[PDB]
């Protein structure tokens, strides 16, 4: 409780969803570089984290990190790029984890933009140095099962560098790993499910852009 830094991992492809604007007839965009509130998707991102209390945001990026960091050239933000770039999730997190300062670290995808920053400030709450707390698919309360969740997430730093090195590259498996373990993990229930949306799909990024068209 001395210090929480947030990770927001923006290293990723996101082929499906390109290749979705293509199937319409769209010029592909990545998923980070779609507009959303006047800016883009990673920008809007970045935004919740600082706004829910952070002492600091790590942003990694790999996949047109350029484009990436360009987007996100006005902010507050401290930008580790993964080298190589063909990483996966769990180490494109260890690697904004070895660049943070703090604590406890809120772990946040940079392509599920609807997250409100009271819902990240919760999730940062509940965190300390045994236990992870979670984005729930339902309602809040202790969990014993990773159904439908993933990000995001806040943990203990040295639990993050004891688990993120471990699995297969994917989030959910190693929740599924620390429940086995017995690691304590609290699930935090959404202000709204749009927040617990990943841009996996075209569609879902305009499900996410219609939730904040409605609220300005
Ligand atoms: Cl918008
Ligand atoms: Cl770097
Ligand atoms: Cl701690
Ligand atoms: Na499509």
């Amino acid at each position: 409780g001395n210090m929480i830094s947030a990770v927001v991992a923006a290293a990723g492809r996101g082929s499906r969803m390109m290749r979705d604007m293509a199937e319409l007839g769209l010029e592909p965009v990545h998923k980070l570089l779609l507009p959303l509130n006047g800016v883009t998707v990673i920008e809007a991102t970045v935004k919740a984290v600082l706004s829910a209390g952070v002492d600091e945001c790590i942003v990694v990026t790999g996949h047109r990190a350029g484009e990436v960091e360009e987007a996100l050239s006005g902010m507050d933000v401290r930008v580790v790029r993964n080298d190589p770039v063909d990483v996966p999730l769990s180490a494109s997190l260890l690697r904004g984890v070895r660049a943070a300062g703090g604590d406890i670290i809120l772990c946040a995808a940079g392509d599920q933009p609807a997250v409100s920053p009271a819902t990240l400030r919760r999730i940062a709450e509940h965190a300390d140095g045994s236990t992870v707390s979670i984005l729930a698919r339902g309602e809040s309360g202790w969990l014993d099962n990773a159904r439908g969740i993933g990000m995001p997430l806040a943990a203990g730093a040295d639990l993050l560098r004891d688990y993120l090195p471990l699995g297969d590259g994917n989030i959910n498996p190693l929740l599924w790993m620390m429940l086995e373990d017995g690691v304590r993990l609290y699930g935090v229930e959404a202000s709204r499910p749009i927040e617990l949306v990943n841009i996996n799909h075209y569609s879902d990024y305009l499900r996410i852009r219609d939730h904040f068209l409605r609220t300005n």
